[PDB]
């Protein structure tokens, strides 16, 4: 095992849980993988795939992002701080994408899922860009149960890093859609204690966090250092106790290990 993998294994051992890491260095396509082919519950990191799938639709439906969507009282689920402000009103699909990505708004995610025809519409987009691993099976909030061994609503670090690369640095999306996704990720408000906390401040970061049952604590990021090619980093973490607490410190520490390696 490499030096970095020894440090990640030690971090995991210290943590009591299960850690998954995938790094892509786009300079030379080198990768660092830790449990890179194990499945992990995505929780809200799946919002990136839903937002990207709606962006893909907007490549042919030119004004789709401006379309109003009703927010009805029966639509509101927990952890919907933006949608709650628009009950009995509307939000555009752009506004719902921003809320889902930057505030992890769950009702916003459900509106993205509905726009795609159900969870199968999100999985379909993953398959269409070559991701054979991602699967979305449930809506919010039940997609966050994060039950050990449950394949529903999971992906692997290897697959999610590759997909995040294609969505943000590659050409899975059109140029303007990709730029929009990148802006949204860079503007995330929920990530200050996760990957960002372990990286040099001179590096520009866009990310999406996730959290759920079994203390599941996730973050997926695209990273732009000054003077070297960008990186993609996925950090997934989950724990043995159903009621376990969040461990964003593990994601900050995994990021620090990767960058210093």
């Amino acid at each position: 095992t490499s030096a970095v993998q020894q440090k990640l294994a030690a971090l995991e051992k210290s943590s009591g849980g299960r850690l998954g890491v995938a790094l892509i260095d786009t300079a030379d396509n080198t990768q660092v993988l830790y449990r890179g082919d194990e499945r992990f519950p995505m929780c809200s990191t799946s919002k990136v795939m839903a937002a990207a799938a709606v962006l893909k639709q907007s490549e042919t439906q030119k004004q789709l992002l401006n379309q109003p969507v009703e927010i009805k009282p029966a639509d509101l689920v927990n952890y919907s701080p933006i949608a709650e402000k628009h009950v009995n009103g509307t939000m555009t699909l752009a506004e719902l994408s921003a809320a889902a990505l930057q505030y992890s708004d769950n009702t916003a995610m459900n509106k993205l899922i509905a726009q795609l025809g159900g969870p199968g519409g999100v999985t379909a987009f993953a398959r269409a860009i070559g991701d054979e691993t991602f699967r979305l099976d449930r809506t919010e909030p039940t997609l966050n149960t994060a039950i050990p061994g449950d394949p529903r609503d999971t992906t692997t670090p290897r697959a999610m890093a590759q997909t995040l690369r294609q969505l943000t640095l590659g050409h899975a999306l059109g140029e303007t859609q990709r730029a929009q996704l990148v802006t949204w990720l860079k503007g995330n408000t929920t990530g200050a204690a996760s990957i960002r906390a372990g990286l040099p401040t001179s590096w520009t970061v866009g990310d999406k966090t996730g959290s759920g049952g079994y203390g599941t604590t996730n973050d997926i990021a695209v990273i732009w250092p000054q003077g070297r090619a960008p990186l993609v980093l996925v950090t997934y973490f989950t724990q043995p106790q159903q009621n376990a607490e969040s461990r964003r410190d593990v994601l900050a520490s995994a990021a620090r290990i990767i960058a210093e390696g």
